């Protein structure tokens, strides 16, 4: 057997979507990631109980310049990844509106995963565990802490959305 699953991440500029999809994808973190001026489309092929699973990936610009375009990316996905900073209390409030927009314009059916990035900054967090576990579990989001990093969490959040797939 073998699944196809179309995945887009959404978020706030320098919350490190690209830098989450590297470790996913080729297993690299760059601590000098450049900010992204174009969506980029990577796959990742894994192994999940009798399937093989192919990801396809979409990493989104997140300055909001670049906000009219996320409907390209997002309305055909089964599976999104809503990223913010744990260091940066913002980053968590525009994660909540990209939220928001997926359940109003994406697909009724698409699984929303909610990161809370840079985990591994642990003397620099802004927001704490509980209140992301509270929000995410009130609006049905799969949440986990992560950290491209250290690669924390990289590979459980994702193969976490294809078993629910
Ligand atoms: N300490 C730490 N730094 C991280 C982590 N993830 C990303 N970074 C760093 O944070 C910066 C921004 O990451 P990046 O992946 O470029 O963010 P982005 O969300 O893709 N930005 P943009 O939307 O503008 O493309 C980079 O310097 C990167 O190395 C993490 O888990 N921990
Ligand atoms: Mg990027």
């Amino acid at each position: 057997s073998i699944c196809q699953f179309k995945l887009v991440l959404l978020g706030e500029s320098a919350v490190g979507k690209s830098s989450l999809v590297l470790r996913f994808v080729k297993g690299q973190f760059h601590e000098y990631q450049e900010s992204t001026i174009q969506a980029a489309f990577l796959t990742q092929t894994v192994c999940l109980d009798d399937t093989t699973v192919k990801f396809e990936i979409w990493d989104t610009a997140g300055q909001e310049r670049y906000h009219s375009l996320a409907p390209m990316y997002y309305r055909g996905a089964q599976a999104a990844i809503v990223v913010y900073d744990i260091t940066n209390t913002d980053t968590f409030a525009r994660a909540k509106n990209w939220v928001k927009e997926l359940q109003r314009q994406a697909s009724p059916n698409i699984v929303i995963a909610l990161a809370g990035n840079k985990a591994d900054l642990a003397s620099k967090r802004a927001v704490e565990f509980q209140e992301a576990q509270a929000y995410a579990d009130d609006n049905s989001l799969l949440f986990m802490e992560t950290s491209a990093k250290t690669a924390m969490n990289v590979n459980e959040i994702f193969m976490a959305i294809a078993k629910k797939l």
